[PDB]
């Protein structure tokens, strides 16, 4: 199984304990590491953050330490948007102008790949053709990839993509049977399942449905989404399941209701740490429960719960990880992918269950506690 963890460039910025850099990253924790995000410029990949060279030089290496650990760049995020993607795949100029960009950048900060971060293709602001044109932009770039390789007798980089969950993303986003093809992985976004937006409580991750989602709900969950994907055209070994080390919190509405499906006002508070509005890092619910917060446990789901007063908030934990371990081994799918390592307690200080207590569960389960960890010669 891989065991694929995701980075964030912003992590640096998150006051005290929060501050988190390459060089805090275990070496032997991830089978791969995903930078998280590069941008673009007239059709050709850049930074992002002003010291992401810096950065790119202390994360990759990271593989000084570790002979086998991969890593790759991604590009675009949530707040890239769909524009950028949209002009450079629209001519196949713009696209030739990308892939010889991204094939000098990967090689020069000594990635091993790239992930695209396309949020998403056919939707957010992407038009229909898109859809086409992003399987046809894949196949360019494995292709390119294929005979750099060759030319330059190195290890063929490698072609990835984060890919959307939601139904009707998934249909106008992606010809999956073709896209699989050239994809050396396909990393599933199985979270932000529910959210304050909803107006209700729900879980970020839940392994199988609650009982009471109904109709199109019913495919807000892990389970359903994961076979989705395989069963229209994506071979389970290239798929690779979404761990999210952070969960939604939300305002309830009535603090005596407390169930899944309760009403709620809005999002929750942002954390002292991430600063984010309506999610927490897990360090951060770990201080949260420690600061008298009842635990629950969403049974049907297989995933925590916790709440006080207003405060409701839905995540993750070691037995959540541990079941969901279990489930992806008995489906065979290719491994696990996680966002991100600098949400997980990586301190150890806050949940006392060790360091990177959630990334070190899914190492533990995925068979890979004996996975070799020594210098390249
Ligand atoms: C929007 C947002 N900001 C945050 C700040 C801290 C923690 C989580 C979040 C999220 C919620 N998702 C996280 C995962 N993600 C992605 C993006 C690309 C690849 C994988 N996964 C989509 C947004």
């Amino acid at each position: 199984y891989q065991l694929t963890c995701y980075f964030t460039n912003w992590a640096q910025y998150r006051p005290g304990l929060g501050r988190f850099m390459p060089d805090d990253i275990n070496p032997c924790l991830c089978t791969h590491l995903i930078y998280a995000f590069a941008g673009m410029q007239n059709n050709e990949i850049t930074t992002i953050e002003w010291n992401d060279v810096t950065l790119y030089q202390a994360f990759n290496g990271l593989k000084n330490k570790n002979s086998q650990l991969k890593t790759l760049l991604a590009i675009g995020g949530w707040n890239f948007g769909t524009a950028p993607f949209t002009a450079m795949v629209s001519t196949p100029e713009n696209r030739q102008t990308f892939i010889t960009s991204v094939i000098k950048f990967l090689r020069q900060y000594e990635f091993d790949g790239l992930d695209f971060d396309w949020e998403y293709p056919g939707s957010r602001g992407s038009p229909p053709q898109d859809k086409h044109l992003f399987t046809v932009l894949v196949q360019e770039m494995r292709e390119a990839f294929e005979q750099e390789a060759k030319q330059i007798n190195k290890p063929r980089l490698m072609v990835t993509a984060a890919v959307a969950a939601g139904i009707s993303n998934i249909q106008s986003g992606y010809e999956i049977p073709q896209l699989s093809q050239y994809l050396d992985y396909i990393h599933v976004m199985t979270y932000d399942l529910h959210g304050s937006w909803e107006g209700y409580t729900g879980e970020n991750s839940p392994l199988y449905k609650y009982p009471t989602d109904t109709g199109s709900n019913a495919y807000l969950n892990v389970d359903y989404v994961m076979n989705y994907w395989k069963d229209n055209g994506a071979p389970a070994e290239k798929l690779i399941v979404g761990f999210p080390t952070y969960g939604h919190n939300f305002i309830l509405s009535n603090p005596s209701n407390t169930g899944i499906g309760a009403p709620t006002s809005g999002a929750g508070p942002a954390g002292p740490y991430a600063k984010e509005s309506g999610i927490w890092a897990y360090y951060e619910i770990c201080t949260f429960l420690k600061n008298g917060a009842t635990q629950g446990w969403d049974a049907p789901q297989e995933v925590p719960y916790a709440y006080q007063g207003n405060v409701w908030v839905g995540y993750d934990n070691v037995k959540s990880f541990d079941i969901k371990a279990q489930w992806l081994k008995h489906n065979k799918f290719g491994g696990a992918m996680v966002w991100a390592i600098d949400l997980d307690d990586f301190t150890g200080t806050f949940c006392n269950q060790g360091k990177f207590p959630l990334i070190s569960t899914l190492k533990k389960a995925l068979g890979l506690q004996s996975a070799s960890c020594t210098a390249p010669a």
